[PDB]
């Protein structure tokens, strides 16, 4: 990975990140109380908020009920404790790597279930946002109910016979919008949705104001909250659900991450480059990953990044052309670049306190000395240091450099004209048309010198009955 | 279609489903109080909220008002109805067909919306979240207001002018919330905003707690709410607004669906593949429409799927190549491929049971009767069942395999590299450069190949001359 | 453009708009009052809420923090004589143009960040929502507080022992489900996350309910708040804070929008129209730029659009390929079609009264005069006007047309302007080209063939000649 002459054509390293990979999953649990728990004491007052979110939460819940039911029924998992074997996977029908990965795993996670939903009766009379879940001193994790501090809030100390209405209202305003948010998170659409992945959104929704709470509290690690709360690291599976008591059990996972030597993730910006009377720009991909000799175009779309680090739970790289390669390992030659419309943001970035631009598609006036740069068409695009200039201006933008480069550059750089593609699809399909027609005027030419060539055998061969004729009527002389 | 074929090189059928389309939709009127009652009497205080909430609020709906107008004039002008056909659609400007749909529908309306809209003073004046609204004796729909209830929790019923500015500042602390949810969903672009369809995400910003409510009681259907709810069926169109009492009738619809006869809409996955010594992935639609002879590329991207079915207002079939269709047909030969990276994620699916791998990328180590299982060239993926292993390893994962698979076979496909194209654009740009350098390189080589046929003309010409001249001297030979 | 050239096709302009260009901003400041202040007397009683809030949303804040003291120490604008210009830009390291551009922001904002700044202690123990901020009888800026008023709604008027429980519980209810969205808007992946715009999003969120009067006290303007926050227009930019109170200060900036002169962006849409029996669709830019003679691809994705008028900060013009740009000009035949499977939906629209449709792909049903509308093949689409037909029916649809054609305009279309615009079967037309090239390799290579002999034939010639050169030589006596 030539980046040194890579930034001779704009294509600028923004940042240089390490990637990370998981050693092991740390973990820990969470019963969801879907519905919330009442102090107050009810009489003469059928509060119809519960008895409706009641059915409907347990309506919204039935296919990962029975998902979670007919996998059970057919896991049977046949030691297990120490390393096991699982029986009958074709209980899930089709399935995927990370479908049965998970399908394995609620299987595991089975008996801390179990464990858990043995006290759903305790948990559910329990009023707390935030409880502890525990059986012989022990934790067996967390229990959580997301408006349960709302509701404690607003409820009368005594629901009578007046309070009805007024009561059944506003419970069923905190009840109904949490139902909502429920609805978002849970349409299915797949055959074994139990095995579908909680993201940190469907779990915020879940968990609401208790997240940050249950984050401290699940996980101990050097990691903060912040951090913890603010990327995506944390995931989850439902594991156990019971529909009576509407408890939903989760095992959320915190992946212990570590280096993974000898590779670095390279994030690739390119400014405007001036090139054969085109502005243009390299055709590159954005971020790569390289390890030693090795490159491949790293697109960390669900993954979760930082200043100096990426963590991609998964593995979506691309492969990269020939050219592509040569392109990104010095041979300038092979870089494939495209007309573009500049623009003052995309025509210089800064680099180390040194400007990298564009300094002949856009004005680059020094101050001091003050002199217009002119940028010659063997350079394609600008660098500009201590001795080029010790105070630049541009527009408005005006600063000074400290800066010098070291030298190691050496001039030049030639590329041709066919080196400026179209990237586009239309623009690519239509360049494509042409050249076919181009190749039809080649066939239609080739047909044509082959009537030539018909022609000139055939007077040879004429010329060859004339020789057949001199050469014999010369044997008529004999004398 | 010929499934089993597409098997043998990586692409699996993860759902079959049926196709759904709309016959007729059922429809609710909703109207939507943006300002709720505050029955507590007042004492010598201005309560400023009230004040830039109903300003701001309005003026918001000025667009969808004054475009209401406009249409409401120029299509059916307080003449005696309708029904029938729509006068004056130049009214529209330049009209979409789905906007021109909804226009009919706006003055088809017009009159229910009327009818709801009398009673506005009725409703302004009742303190209700969800009120019904009836008409001696006819039901014409409902009403409802999103923050009525968190109101109805905080007013003190009465206000000094001490605790003035103290309630003024924890209801205009509420009403500038439900405003600033009401400030994303009603920008104006467009010429005609009264015609913009309300999604289900949009009817829960106006609805809040009231919308599973709604849904209950709008719809007698034997779907559940818990479906609807959380599916995206519900789809609404505004047809009156009244921006001096903020008041919104809207109408929501749910269409009825009928299964679309002898079609079925099929999801395909691709596990990676090794062919001519790459790593690659058949490169076809990810879900298709298939019925009859037919096979179209089904991306149903925004309309409501569930696992049996898949129902779609917008039929947005892409169509397919005649290479692509010969694919997907069984010619295995006219497929195509690109190479990719493979993970573990994507070397292997589960089918009934049954696994699909490529056992070359991967180990598949066979635990049970223990044996590396190696993948010949031959086969581009291999193929798992009981014979092959009992009890499988492929990392983490261990579990057994006990059924045996359909026998339709044998391994005999043969793989052109020609066959392994690009997809990234760029890619087929750079490709498309190296055919035209090489079709140019093929015409200075026709070129050539013209100038050697002059230059044998010339000669043989000569040669002519020559014959000539000699058998002039033949006859000038007269003894 | 010749677009009602480019409308025999079925090519649709349904949206003509000006374009503004950016001159100045409008500053307006903020502060955000991150930790709400409580009245209630609390006695022998631990508010853990507060310590884990104030603790966690401190270390959410460490790289903001950071980056804005490491730039502040480093960069000074301060000049001398006698510009705006800066120095020691090397402490940003690799950063883009907008960054930098963003940096001179930053530190122009010192002294009046520095200065709300001073006035910290104040706003920290008023309890207000929305608040003020004066020094020597001057406002410097608002100072917002998100949960202020709800708090206050709940929290008791004494904080005693039998009190705790169910007050550290809504008081972190409150704290943590604010603190839970400041995590979804706080999240450094990069260099310098101080110079991160704050989108409107992030205000909403930020500032929670007193986005609306904060923002009518800022701006003097004929942009209504309705305008104003439904809209792109509020962008923010972080140019202070204080750690230990909790306190971030934001520097809103609001456009000033002048027409750019000549310039118009226009909306392409496409209906399907019948080309030599394939049902197919030009294949255009869905928005351009247009100043005169000149034409670029102006998809204004980040921008914000009203019905009249388009905004962007900067540009996403793109360059127009020379057959498009022939096509968008009124060469019918450098038009470039591709296949579609249409609907009722893309089959027609409406344009001032007048139906452009597909008649021969969809029903084109006239019910006066009650005949049926047949599309003929030199036609791509139908124009059916009052002329033609006073009142329609399409599928379920009926109404009348009483507008009139403005005719003014036939073309002819070549098989060979449809082409495949998806990158597979584009890929797999380029192959079967390859493997033709491949047909006038071999021709070539073959007549090659034909020349090596066919030349070994003159040299037969060559020799059988001399051979009667030598009789005929030796015949001389
Ligand atoms: C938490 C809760 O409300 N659970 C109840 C459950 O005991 C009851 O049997 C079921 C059927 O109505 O409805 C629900
Ligand atoms: C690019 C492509 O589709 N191939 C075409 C071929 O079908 C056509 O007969 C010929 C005529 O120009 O040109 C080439
Ligand atoms: C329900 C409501 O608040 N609507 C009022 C309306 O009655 C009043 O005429 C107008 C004056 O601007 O302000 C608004
Ligand atoms: C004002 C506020 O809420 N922030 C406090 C701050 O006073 C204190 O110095 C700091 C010590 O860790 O804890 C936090």
């Amino acid at each position: 990975l030539d980046l040194a002459a890579l930034m001779q054509i704009g294509v600028i390293p923004t940042n240089v990140r390490q990637l990370m990979y998981y050693t092991e999953a740390s973990s820990a649990f969470i019963v969801v109380k879907l519905m919330p728990t009442i102090d107050s004491p009810i009489s003469g007052c059928n509060i119809t908020s519960i008895s409706s979110y009641n059915a409907t939460v347990t309506k919204l819940l039935q296919p990962i009920g029975e998902n979670l039911e007919t996998i059970r029924n057919q896991l049977i998992p046949t030691r297990r404790r120490f390393a096991g074997v699982v029986i009958g996977l074709a209980a899930l029908g089709v399935a995927t790597a990370a479908q049965v990965t998970a399908a394995v795993a609620l299987v595991k996670a089975n008996e801390n279930a179990a464990a858990i939903l043995n006290l759903k009766n305790a948990i559910q009379k329990t009023n707390a946002a935030v409880a502890d879940v525990v059986q012989a001193t022990q934790s067996l994790g967390t229990a959580v109910q997301a408006v349960q501090d709302h509701i404690n809030s607003v409820v009368s100390p005594a629901i009578t016979a007046a309070n009805c209405k007024a009561q059944d209202a506003i419970i069923g305003s905190i009840l109904n919008l949490y139902l909502t948010e429920l609805t978002t998170i849970f349409h299915n659409q797949i055959t074994n949705p139990a095995l579908s992945p909680i993201t940190i959104q469907a779990l915020r929704i879940l968990l609401g104001s208790t997240l940050p709470t249950v984050v401290e509290k699940s996980f101990n690690t050097q990691i903060s909250a912040a951090e913890l709360l603010s990327s995506g690291l944390l995931t989850g599976q439902i594991v156990g659900l019971d529909l009576t008591y509407m408890q939903m059990v989760i095992k959320i996972e915190l992946p212990t991450l570590t280096v993974q030597p000898a590779t670095q993730i390279i994030d690739l910006a390119t400014i405007s480059a001036f090139i054969n009377n085109q502005e243009v720009m390299a055709q590159l991909p954005t971020r790569v990953m390289v390890t030693g000799s090795l490159i491949q175009a790293y697109p960390a779309s669900q993954c979760t990044i930082t200043p100096n680090t990426v963590y991609c739970r998964y593995n979506d790289a691309q492969v990269l052309s020939d050219d592509t390669m040569a392109c990104l390992q010095g041979n300038l030659t092979r870089c494939t670049f495209s007309p573009v419309v500049g623009s003052f943001l995309t025509r210089f970035v800064l680099f180390d306190g040194i400007v990298y631009a564009n300094c002949r598609s856009m004005l680059c006036k020094c101050m001091q000395p003050a002199a217009v740069i002119l940028q010659p068409s063997s350079s394609p695009v600008t660098v500009i240091d201590m001795y080029k200039c010790v105070s630049l201006q541009l527009d408005n933008l005006r600063f000074t450099i400290t800066q010098l480069a070291n030298v190691t550059y050496n001039s030049t750089i030639k590329l041709e004209s066919s080196q400026i593609l179209p990237i586009d699809p239309l623009d690519i399909s239509q360049n494509l048309a042409a050249v076919n027609k181009s190749l039809s005027d080649a066939l239609q030419h080739l047909a044509q010198s082959d009537t030539y060539l018909s022609a000139i055998e055939d007077k040879i061969e004429e010329i060859l009955s004339k020789i057949y004729h001199i050469e014999n009527e010369i044997a008529r002389i004999k004398k």
